[PDB]
C-alpha cells in the first residue's frame, strides 16, 4: 500500500521541506496530483524497515552514501533520465548515484570540507600546506596559531592524505574495485607524514578535536581552520571576519576532500515511478524548484549547472563546489565502513607516536582489504 496516484517524500528535518513542498503544490495546480511532504525521526533508519515490507515513502532524500545500502537491499529504483538530462548536472555527481552499475538515485546537492580563514589575520591563505610551517612561526610571533582542524576523526585528516595519491577504494568505470585500496601507498604516507611532522614541528596539536577547532577559530585564536558549510552559522554568530576558500594543495596537488551528494531515490516498491521522475526532473531540478527549497533552507552548492552557476556568486559556495570537484566522492559501499575505522586509528598512532606513518598505515591498509 504506497498509495498510487500521488507522492509521498521523506526529507530530513534540518532540510528546506517547507520549500520542498511548494515545489509539491506547483506539481499539483499542473498535473492535479498532491505531493505530501513529511521530516519523521531517524527516517534513514526507518525507510529500510518500511520499505523492505513493501510501504515507505515514494520519495526518499538523504546523503548518497546511505543509498549503497538501501540499493544492496533493492529498495530503490533503477532511475532513467536520458542523455539530456544527465548533462544539465555537474558529471561528477552522476558517479554518488550509481551502485552495481545502474543509477539509483538523482544528485541534489553537494557537501565537502573546505578552509575558512579569519581576513583580518590572514587577508591572504596559504595556496599549499608547505607554507603552513612558516606561516605559523609568524603568527606565534603575536600569539596567534596559523591553523587548527579536528585531527580526531580520518573525514577531516583525509584530504591532506589523498592530495598525493591516497584514496580509499579504487572507482573506475562507474564501480568500485573493493580490493583496490591506496591506504598505504606512497601519496597517502607522503601526506599522513607531512600531518605527523606538523605535530611534532609544534605547529598543530595531536589531541585537538572538533570542539577545540571550533573554538579556537571563532574566538580569533588560530587564523585558520578546515571546516564544512554546516559551521558556518555559528562562525557568523561569533562575528569573525571570514573567508570560505580552497584547500591548500600538498606536493603540489588539490588536497581531497570527501564529497557528500544530497541525493532522491524512488522506492522500488512504489507505483508511482513515473510521477516521481516527473516530479524530480522537472519540477524539482530546475533553477524555481531549487530556489523555493534554498529559500527556506539552504543547499550549499548544488548539482544542477544552471542554478550553481548563480550560487556561486557567494564566493563561500563557490568555495564548497571547487573543493568538492577537486575530491573523492564518499565510496556507497559496505567496505567503507572498514575503512574509517581502520584509517582512524592509523591516524591516532601515527599522531601520538604510538606507530611510525608508515607501520600505522601498514597495518589499516592490512585491515581494510583483509
Ligand atoms: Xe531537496
Amino acid at each position: 500500500k504506497i498509495e498510487e496516484g500521488k507522492l509521498v517524500i521523506w526529507i530530513n528535518g534540518d532540510k528546506g521541506y517547507n520549500g520542498l513542498a511548494e515545489v509539491g503544490k506547483k506539481f499539483e495546480k499542473d498535473t492535479g496530483i498532491k505531493v505530501t511532504v513529511e521530516h519523521p525521526d531517524k527516517l534513514e533508519e526507518k525507510f529500510p524497515q518500511v520499505a523492505a515490507t513493501g510501504d515507505g515513502p515514494d520519495i526518499i532524500f538523504w546523503a548518497h552514501d546511505r543509498f549503497g545500502g538501501y540499493a544492496q537491499s533493492g529498495l530503490l529504483a533503477e532511475i532513467t533520465p536520458d542523455k539530456a538530462f544527465q548533462d544539465k548536472l555537474y558529471p561528477f555527481t552522476w558517479d554518488a548515484v550509481r551502485y552495481n552499475g545502474k543509477l539509483i538515485a538523482y544528485p541534489i546537492a553537494v557537501e565537502a570540507l573546505s578552509l575558512i580563514y579569519n581576513k583580518d589575520l590572514l587577508p591572504n591563505p596559504p595556496k599549499t600546506w608547505e607554507e603552513i610551517p612558516a606561516l605559523d612561526k609568524e603568527l606565534k610571533a603575536k600569539g596567534k596559531s596559523a591553523l587548527m582542524f579536528n585531527l580526531q576523526e580520518p573525514y577531516f585528516t583525509w584530504p591532506l592524505i589523498a592530495a598525493d595519491g591516497g584514496y580509499a577504494f579504487k572507482y573506475e568505470n562507474g564501480k568500485y574495485d573493493i580490493k583496490d585500496v591506496g591506504v598505504d601507498n606512497a601519496g597517502a604516507k607522503a601526506g599522513l607524514t607531512f600531518l605527523v611532522d606538523l605535530i611534532k614541528n609544534k605547529h598543530m596539536n595531536a589531541d585537538t578535536d572538533y570542539s577545540i577547532a571550533e573554538a579556537a577559530f571563532n574566538k580569533g585564536e588560530t587564523a585558520m581552520t578546515i571546516n564544512g558549510p554546516w559551521a558556518w552559522s555559528n562562525i557568523d554568530t561569533s562575528k569573525v571576519n571570514y573567508g570560505v576558500t580552497v584547500l591548500p594543495t600538498f606536493k603540489g596537488q588539490p588536497s581531497k576532500p570527501f564529497v557528500g551528494v544530497l541525493s532522491a531515490g524512488i522506492n522500488a516498491a512504489s507505483p508511482n515511478k513515473e510521477l516521481a521522475k516527473e516530479f524530480l526532473e522537472n519540477y524539482l531540478l530546475t533553477d524555481e524548484g531549487l530556489e523555493a527549497v534554498n529559500k527556506d533552507k539552504p543547499l550549499g552548492a548544488v548539482a544542477l549547472k544552471s542554478y550553481e552557476e548563480e550560487l556561486a556568486k557567494d564566493p563561500r559556495i563557490a568555495a564548497t563546489m571547487e573543493n568538492a570537484q577537486k575530491g573523492e566522492i564518499m565510496p556507497n559501499i559496505p567496505q567503507m565502513s572498514a575503512f574509517w575505522y581502520a584509517v582512524r586509528t592509523a591516524v591516532i598512532n601515527a599522531a601520538s607516536g604510538r606507530q611510525t606513518v608508515d607501520e600505522a598505515l601498514k597495518d589499516a591498509q592490512t585491515r581494510i582489504t583483509k
